[PDB]
């Protein structure tokens, strides 16, 4: 029996010390994995200067995101949640990859957000040629592209903003994360996050306008 | 490989199930070993009514949530019956937090409604103690508190709430009635007879 499988302990104390948002406040929570966690670690001031809350946890899949969605998103009373998911689903961090199930987990998070009157921005899974921690995955590019196409369509089907980090960050015939934006092929550097900030800021301002 | 929520348990079964007709009134039962054991003990209750059992022994509400889409939503049921939390309180997947366990059940309800599936909520069954985890000394207090909270939630949101607990509890220690169990937790045939009468009426009322 694996205890605290979704790592609710990671943000439990932080969540407890967050006051309810101010009357006029439009609190934004970023849900994700090490790309979202690393965003806060690399550009802490992007979050602090905008009032944004980072709830990324390294290594996690969409299955784990769903289990902690109520505690790390809903209970913070955000105006908006930004969801970036599936890098680790495709890396098979919690088991074999099934696009239908990973996609379904993202849909579940959307449905929970809307049930609680939280707006949603969906985003593309970032490009990766391969994963250093799991080299057995030889078809990440095919899987990432297929999931992103499906998420794009779902977003349009339900009038949800969809932010395309992927198209601004992909390079080469192998659909690698651009070497200008990464050192390990997966996690953005400062320059990569600069690209993501420009894109997400505009979408957030538009949606909360 | 890893499969923390045991999606493999019903994967093949789910895949072979044709889409229902509205008039078929497909009902799915979500739960743990109490729901799994229901099918094992009275298979004809399920077969003769066209009910689908999706219980998995040992599981907590956290695991239920992970497999909810695959084992409930994708079956396009008219109705889902949820019985949960026995193993949350037994701490099968970690320390018990009523807020989180309750929240998992609310999440399942919200997902069901988002997909136009009706819901029947049910009381966690009484248990004085759990044989597999004797360190839990306050199960009665925790079960009663969660059931009170589920009852209030159900009434606030006009969701039928089936009180297995009041028909099955006995003694000052709030044990599962010895007439209905051999181990203090899992119902026998006679216990399931009580549950069938209660749930049938609620299902017929909700789908009429």
């Amino acid at each position: 029996q694996e205890k605290d499988w979704a790592n609710l302990q990671r943000y439990a104390q932080q969540n407890a010390e967050l006051p309810k948002p101010d009357k006029n406040e439009k609190r934004v929570v970023f849900m994700g994995n090490s790309i979202t966690e690393g965003w806060v670690n690399t550009h802490p001031d992007f979050f602090k200067s905008n009032g944004y809350i980072g709830r990324g946890i390294g290594g996690q899949t969409s299955y784990q995101f769903l289990v902690r969605f109520r505690e790390d998103v809903i209970n913070l009373s955000p105006a908006l949640v930004v969801i970036n998911a599936a890098t680790n689903d495709i890396a098979e961090n919690t088991g074999a990859y099934h696009e239908d199930r990973t996609f379904g987990n993202i849909v579940s998070m959307v449905e929970l957000a809307k049930a609680n009157h939280i707006k949603v921005i969906l985003t593309t899974t970032l490009p990766a040629a391969a994963f250093g921690w799991n080299p057995s995955i030889k078809d990440a590019p095919q899987k990432i592209a297929s999931l992103n196409a499906r998420l794009k369509a779902y977003a349009q089907t339900n009038k949800i903003p969809f932010v395309d980090y992927y198209s601004s960050m992909v390079s080469g015939s192998n659909k690698a994360l651009n070497p200008a934006y990464t050192k390990d092929g997966v996690h953005p550097t400062s320059e990569g996050y600069d690209v993501m900030e420009n894109l997400i800021q505009q979408a957030i301002n538009k949606t909360l306008r």
